């Protein structure tokens, strides 16, 4: 068969992207988007249906602009969401405010408000995930969130410190970037072509997810971002993977069975004592990647929520 | 009984023209093209018709003249080979512009382009090879056209290292030249007169043939380019080989049968690891003959494409 086939054999398939063609021709179990591929899917010609359904939805909840343009953008995700959910039997993540990340108590409020809004179309928690920033703020969220019955997609994860906060509150996934990772070494370090195995990224989620199973964390790991397939074949095995459309294409085209890369055959062991804060931000900044790459990712990503709202206050 | 139906018991014959004539007295399985024989057919005076048909689809795809002389050259290229096929049980090699012979992305465009025009003429994929010049970049995108259902027929291969590359990319056939690589060794060395087997091409294509041979390579390995019918002769048993009129007219009145030269009878050894861009390039350039001709026989049809779209652009 082909490897996208082989592959979900072991590892359970996303798509990453806004675009409902690509859910029609990868079947993924789930899907994921964020703040840029939004934007991205606010470009496509057959989704202004939905832009003008976001507009005309905002305009009849209030008359103030302001409150206006954020109910539009609010919905407008929520219908890309709604969209695909009724090509997919699994979740679909929708990214909150990036520029609320330092912000634990406007993330609660801004998670519940997508919750709302997905509720608001009779789509009920289960098929939703609410993607935060892993800084300390959205993990602390988080972990609010898990005990409201609202699931979390921990993204921008880069760094050990992360991953442990992230299990040790509890939350439903985790999303280790993998292809930024390799941004980072490629531009900062002497190396610029790394073999799969010796992918920085690769290793990063390698040690992130025996580092769960070993501790018996239910806490999905789901590999994110990838440059190539050859840091997807690597992480086989992964519990979940979300692929964008270009690499999942690759998978199906190239023929050839894959071998499982990632297990852990033992048994669970006892899990150590709760990182703190003062702990967190220690260890999280030891590291320089994940330093300059977190802070990063919130930048972008929130560049790109102020250009979509520059778009749809063009529109009211 | 003559040389050309001795030669079918050991070789599959193909010719090397555009003209519709050949095919009716040589009987070929396959047929091949390239843009010098697609502008020498284009002044047949029974081909007027397949011009005027060009030129008449052209005008009604689009009234931009720019695309309409890419269009209308297109179609020729692809009504010159719909006459053959009606005359061939085999393939068709269609060749695209070499104006895009490195840049990958272009090349895979336009393949897929001629393609479409085929299927749009009810013509099916295994009816056809798209041909492109043997550079890394024709390389890169016939690997990844085969993954797509489109075969190719890698023309303009001098040196061992496109033989080689070629074979690990997993094209369907390899056109190694014959002819053009005793020219020259006739034109830049002291021997000018060369035996059957001394003869660079033949030794050429002999090597090329037993490393494909003895690593199971499913390549289909078509000696192109003749001088002499003793460069055919001596490569009797090579897969296919595309002959041209002249020489196959020399082969059926020659009397005499002949016996199979080149060989494999051993079994298939161990591949070795793929071969990268810079190994490539390293060993490529290593042949001056080699860094000569395939930069030449680009630029020869190159202009001749060029000649085509002038020709065209005075009927529109």
């Amino acid at each position: 068969t082909d490897k996208l086939t082989s592959l979900r054999q072991y590892t359970t398939v996303v798509a990453d992207t806004g675009d409902i063609a690509a859910m029609k021709l990868y079947q993924p179990q789930d899907a994921t988007t964020n703040p840029s591929l939004i934007l991205n899917a606010a470009q496509i010609p057959e989704y202004r249906k939905l832009i003008d359904d976001a507009v005309a939805w905002a305009k009849q909840q209030s008359n103030d602009r302001a409150q206006q343009i954020v109910d539009a953008t609010d919905k407008l995700a929520v219908n890309i969401g709604l969209e695909i959910l009724k090509l997919v039997p699994g979740r679909i993540s929708t990214e909150v405010d990036a520029r609320l990340s330092y912000d634990t108590e406007a993330s609660i409020a801004k998670a519940k408000r997508l919750i709302k809004l997905y509720n608001d179309a009779g789509i009920s928690n289960d098929r939703i995930l609410i993607k935060l920033a892993s800084t300390w703020q959205g993990i602390r969220a988080a972990e609010q969130l898990e005990k409201e019955g609202i699931n979390c997609n921990l993204t921008l994860l880069f760094s050990f410190a992360q991953a442990r906060a992230c299990a040790e509150a509890g939350v439903f996934l985790i999303s280790p970037f993998v292809g930024r990772i390799l941004d980072w070494y490629k531009a900062n370090t002497d190396k610029k072509e790394y073999a799969p195995a010796e992918d920085p990224g690769v290793v990063s989620v390698s040690e992130i997810y025996q580092y769960y199973k070993e501790h018996g964390y239910e806490t999905v790991v789901m590999g994110a971002s990838f440059r190539n397939i050859g840091e997807i074949l690597e992480l086989a095995g992964c519990d979940r993977l979300t692929i964008a459309p270009a690499l999942l294409k690759e998978l199906a085209e190239s023929e050839g069975a894959i071998e499982r890369k990632l297990s852990y055959t033992g048994e669970v062991k006892a899990r150590p004592a709760r990182i703190t804060e003062s702990e967190f931000l220690w260890q999280h900044n030891q590291d320089p990647m994940a330093v300059d790459k977190l802070a990063e990712g919130i930048r972008k990503f929130a560049i790109d929520q102020e250009k979509l709202e520059k778009m749809i206050g063009d529109l009211l």
